[PDB]
């Protein structure tokens, strides 16, 4: 009933994210992998785990990539979702942009999620090829950025100890500056100022804690992996009509905010985006923190929109 | 709580196993992790996922391995399941009872499971170890031979569709051909007969298969992290006095059978060990290719305990 | 989205059966209660517990009984399970008349709808249904079951208790669902069953377990608690195997064509799309149980010809 | 591991309590059954479902009630949580909560109380009483349950802000029909309005009125409160084992903090029972009338029930 596919699978993040949908997804659903080197010796390792109702497809890459490859056209038949996670801002421009018309011109009804690493400027770029295209919904295209409202629950459940809180909603961007948490809404009696200033500072800049302790090796592999299986499952079920979640993802802002392309929270849905919602009360700190924010974001749609 | 301790966790097997377990372990539990490299890098990763209740811990390697270390003496101190998964024969043989000496040495009450390849040998090399230290409890080793039967339940659900069974006994062995699928134990109408032997085949050179598919570069890792970490979870849930599961894994056999290593079903508890079943009726294909099985493990294991 | 009706909501077993299905129905599911006296109060007394996404809806009965009654005719549009359990030396020709009756009101306005029936004399009681749905003109023999869980439950119940630290999900039992037609195959199940001499014990045990509960009630009622357990259970199994998201293999009092040469034995069998998709043969038996069996089938012959003499 | 009691287990709401709490408990754990009629009837119902790992216990009542039943004295040891389900309006569940409490506590000292009877805010102050007579009171081990209130108000507000879902609602304040407020600007989203904000935390209010009413003075809501009195009691049995860490509203007495001794609050539970008790936070002036009126009535109930005990 349900058909996704991932394009780059024999990577670091493909890898594992390609496991973890596998013990999730529902009864009677369909896997479809994609990549140029790897991809036979990934898809011939998930079909002996038992997993009974799930089937596993499988295409081929090619010798360095031609544009519009043959082997993709065939794989992209009736596809409900496309997790866009492939690349080591030039070099991965140019993949983003070709994996997108190939496609999106066989299944151009299908939904799509960006997982490449500047989430700032290749969403937009996602947006110019289906204009192209003449196919283009404003409500089935997002990006990921849950990663840092997870690293923002976790910092605020280790400091109010033994006060848990589910979530942390996490507005702006999804870059260096342009992450703004608001820790004034949620319930409890937050811990003390200057203090949340130095946890407001780690969530920004927690990404460069991870390559640091690599020695300059690789990068938060297996964070993103389970950040992205988590919105993965998210978007399949309120497509199936099993839930209506309230999640926060970098969207088209339709109206609303001055920025086009700020990342609020919605209401998902059998359709895709379905409710689009108001920030809230925010107190007079981050407010201040917030207009630097959308400054940021309006040079990096602007630079990611020059190429394409 | 419970503290559990995967030794060799930067590695492409035993990074996905540490992302599985701390999805699954219970509230209030600990997760320690080894290396010789990369330890600390896996460490400050999958301590940004929430997951409240779980705490993370590590301890990093050195310069090309030497003998007994202290920073692996640390990390084992209280330590209620060790998970040992590292290595690359003799190369590995070498490895694993340098491990499980040092491991051994600070919590010898600590249940000890095996996942390095060589299964039938690296698994009576550990035990000898243990009876060199003076402290060796047989409940309390156990190695890990459940990939044969995820393998062996995924072949078979293919062929009886729409009819799904939950598992499907193996004994024997681990190898090779010393796997013995016994499919005449599971509830239905089994397919037909020249049909089975290819299914048995399928199941004891599955592992084949997968290395020419990635054109001998590598082996299976992400279908042998998922089988790593499901069989931890009865060890840890049972011990905890949750559950008392029965499971097949390649354990010692006090009497019993004549060979002193088979692989048979038993009852996991809160010391370990407490019952082991017989094996059952059985056929006569499965009886002589049990025989032949016999044969090899016997040899396997002598060669393993000469090391 | 999937529409679940339980005809008698308000009585013993129909008000935890119902609590039970809310926590359980899928999201979007919607649930129906009907009864004559009574079903305001379960409906507006369920609907203040969260379940986000299930709407419940409701139908008040009428005075003392009449037939075809209009509210369970409008209730009955767009229905996809109906779960009936509802009743009271005579007390089979009661449930009898009922179960027709309700069975008659109900198909007439969805016919592509699947029954299931929980009234207690099952050997008599599902015959009837399939003699009514056959007069209407309308009948899928893969979409009339009977539920025969409890047994099951009690067995396991049983040898789980008999062997300490070695447990098994599930028994089979095949036979009827009487005191004298149940049989527990404890031969296909693993392990070392326990010995001879103590296996019929724990099988008299099986058999007689309800006399056993009634009595310690002082004769006053039955079992209600256990009952509405099993129910559950198998609705459940139902629903889910309707929407696609499983194809179970379970043991009901489900119609045989070919096979047996008994037409309405209880055999596994496998739930998919549209009801039943394939019907298992029962597997190899010992002599012991096999003496059961043949004693077995000719109480439930007996039973079924009740049942179809009664319509 | 954890041995749970529930007195009263042969009436509307223990039955449906009983099934409830055997599909959820841990494996490992053990049930105990009483009641003055009906025992032996429910305790060999409940042993026919399988559910392996899971013992039931039982012991019968006695002829119309006498005080220091003995039949209740040996099934009191070794018991660690509670749940007091009783009833039959004051003076007569007065004494029923009386003597039942004086009974478990002569045996098991260190337990956890959940009352459940239906004058909470005057059953919850007399069990304090009678603990005192005998010497042994834990504050942070006794808790008042009155999590309906929740249930009500988090599935109104949900039924009009659709497809929002919240899902949990703060109520504090009492639990009768005047001193339940709601606290609706303590969720996330967009509220609706107001003059129809009014017309919801009005209902809340005299939801109870409505299922009788519904009965045609028949019954209560009997499977609202065994849905609701099942949930709270797995959130204390989790937290002693050391499962859980749940932040819950509760009946409970106070340390100092609000001058109103027993006000409904929100309670962090813990090993050892109630582990933090929070602030009622910031509110709007709206709430603000109903809060300082409802503390108002709950003082006399608690006057009212205190005084019974002398």
């Amino acid at each position: 009933m349900v058909n996704v596919a991932v394009i780059g699978a024999a990577g670091g993040i493909g890898q594992s994210l390609s496991l973890l949908l596998l013990r999730e997804l529902p009864f009677g659903s369909t896997l479809s992998l994609y990549d140029v080197v790897g991809a036979p010796g990934v898809a011939a390792d998930l079909s002996h785990i038992d997993r009974a109702g799930i089937t596993v497809k499988h295409a081929a890459g090619k010798l360095p990539p031609v544009p519009r490859d043959p082997a993709l056209t065939e794989l992209a038949e009736g596809v409900d979702v496309f997790v866009i996670v492939a690349g080591v801002f030039n070099v991965n421009a140019g993949i983003v942009m070709d994996l997108v018309l190939t496609c999106a011109s066989v299944s151009p009804n299908a939904c799509f999620c960006i997982v490449t690493n500047p989430v700032n400027s290749t969403t937009p770029i996602a947006a110019q090829t289906l204009r192209k295209i003449g196919v283009y919904n404003k409500n089935k295209l997002l990006g990921v950025s849950l990663l840092d409202g997870l690293r923002a629950t976790r910092f605020i459940n280790n400091a109010r100890h033994p006060l848990v809180v589910p979530y942390v909603p996490v507005v702006g961007g999804h870059s260096d500056v342009t992450i703004v948490p608001l820790y004034s809404q949620i319930p409890g009696p937050l811990p003390d100022e200057s203090t949340l200033k130095e946890i407001r500072k780690r969530v920004q800049v927690a990404g460069t804690e991870v390559v640091k302790a690599k020695a300059g090796r690789g990068s938060a592999t297996l964070s993103m992996a389970e950040a992205g299986a988590r919105f993965t499952m998210h978007v399949v079920k309120a497509l199936m009509g099993l839930d209506t979640p309230m999640v926060y993802a970098y969207v088209d802002t339709d109206g609303e905010h001055e920025c086009p392309f700020l990342a609020m929270p919605v209401v998902l849905g059998k359709n895709g985006i379905e409710r689009r919602l108001p920030i809230g009360p925010i107190t007079t700190v981050e407010k201040e923190m917030l207009e630097e924010a959308v400054g940021v974001v309006k040079k990096n749609i602007a630079k990611g929109e020059t190429f394409a």
